């Protein structure tokens, strides 16, 4: 199968998943949980769960179980969209072809929905049955994903983001705000994939990080050249040196997926993935 | 004496707090002023006040405490700095002062509000509690987010606002309470049980007696004093003196739950203290 299927295939999984522990939770008649299922099942690319489920396949580690970190990073991933599309952010209209939460829900019930997908990330995480993890390996999940989603990742990187309107920063602190605004839970996807494994995937995790941050980058930069094809990577090197950084970054990716690689472990699924990436534009 | 309790455990609360936010990054930032702000800035500290005593019980040490106490603390604040935004309760003051997003704006408020909530987990997930067990201080943080969330704290405010103005009847009121605030408080209660482990877990079925009975008491006390001290309310419903009657009836409770633990050599004079506190205050 070509990646494009693979997608498809993923995003069945990822939306199995998120369904399997949005559905029984209570008040679904509600306009807040009504907004809670819209704003995390309704179109995306679920590439946060793609990560969790390839790297924790690398190391044998079963679908159900994994179930588990791809519904939490992808409850995250939703709850900060919602947050950023209200009007006292990044205000916007339209999301997935779909009007925002706040435009179909009001701004209360968007907040509210946004707040409940936060902590529904934790309830999985220290809920679901994920049978060889261990509690140890379980509790560092959950402190990969705080402080990736927290004021040292995530949100950290949000505020960086609307620190820098108007101030037309350099690249290095551009890279920072994406480092930190994405980078950490891309980080975060592949961490959790690999803590799920224990030990051994514990032991590959400084250069899984190498390849996520490169990957989360490289996004970034291809998604800026998708708008024109604040500081953006166009704006600051031209549209050339924009796709030579893309290509450089993939480069970066591929060099950590060697390494993985040379201890027998099938980087097939996150070698398409950069495939898919480079090939974009 | 009790009221000097408070100003002490406010103290620590406040200490506990501030251990966990000031070495966190970008600590120049609005957003982390933010959150400093809204967490640290006024309040009675009792969700922390109730980690506290429970773990207290089982002699369990203040400084482990500080994680269950700031933890509690900074779901309750987070909630607080959301439900002042204009979408939602639409507060210009609370504890005497301009709220979150009236002195650093409606973004910073949304965001440190969410980070807030993660500092939570962080801290139950991150924190030395060297004699709290991995199985435990998972339990601990299942709590949190299951009180703090949809079925909790944040379903307790989608009822509440998807009844706007509606005159629900005490059911629903109760329920909304029950989820809302009671939720919140019986975890605080939870959490410090828990760090003691399996002589804290066995004490949980009269504890949250106890947690239930007081947090809803602090509702229709609330609801008391703002008459004499549309939407439902205890004294709308059922009448002032019934209001009275029930708030007295829920402390009556309170009090036999804990009877039942001090039946088992446990010292329960600071929960008493609390519970006599809530139906005896004034103001
Ligand atoms: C483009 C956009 C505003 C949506 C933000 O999410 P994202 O593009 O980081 O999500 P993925 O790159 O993981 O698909
Ligand atoms: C004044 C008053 C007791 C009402 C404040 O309620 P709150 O929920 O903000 O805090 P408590 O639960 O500690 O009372």
């Amino acid at each position: 199968m070509d990646f494009p299927q693979q997608l498809e295939a993923c995003v069945k999984q990822a939306n199995q998943a998120l369904s399997r522990f949005i559905a029984p939770l209570p008040f679904q008649n509600t306009p807040v949980v009504e907004t809670m299922q819209y704003g995390a099942l309704l179109g995306g690319k679920r590439l946060r769960p793609f990560l969790v489920y390839a790297t924790g396949h690398m190391f044998g580690v079963s679908t159900n179980t994994l179930d588990a970190p791809a519904a939490a990073v992808e409850c995250i991933h939703a709850y900060s969209l919602i947050h950023d599309d209200l009007p006292a952010m990044d205000d916007d209209d339209l999301r997935r072809g779909l009007p925002t939460c706040h435009v179909k829900f009001g701004e209360a019930n968007a907040i509210l929905a946004g707040d409940a997908l936060q902590t529904l990330a934790f309830s999985i995480l220290s809920d679901a049955n994920m049978p060889e993890v261990s509690d140890r390996d379980r509790i560092s999940m959950i402190s990969e994903l705080a402080s990736a989603s927290g004021i040292a990742g995530m949100c950290g990187g949000q505020a960086l983001d609307l620190d820098a309107e108007g101030k037309h920063v350099p690249l290095d602190a551009l890279e920072r705000i994406h480092r930190h605004k994405t980078g950490a839970l891309i980080r975060a996807a592949v961490r959790l994939g690999a803590l799920s494994a224990g030990d051994k995937g514990r032991r590959a995790l400084p250069v899984l990080d190498k390849y996520a941050e490169s990957i989360g980058l490289a996004f970034q930069v291809q998604d800026d050249i998708l708008d024109v094809v604040k500081s953006t990577y166009p704006a600051l090197l031209g549209l050339e040196q924009a796709r030579k950084k893309a290509r450089d970054l993939i480069d970066d990716a591929r060099q950590a997926l060697k390494q993985l690689a040379e201890q027998s472990l099938d980087t097939s699924a996150l070698e398409a993935l950069a495939d898919y990436i480079i090939q974009r534009n």
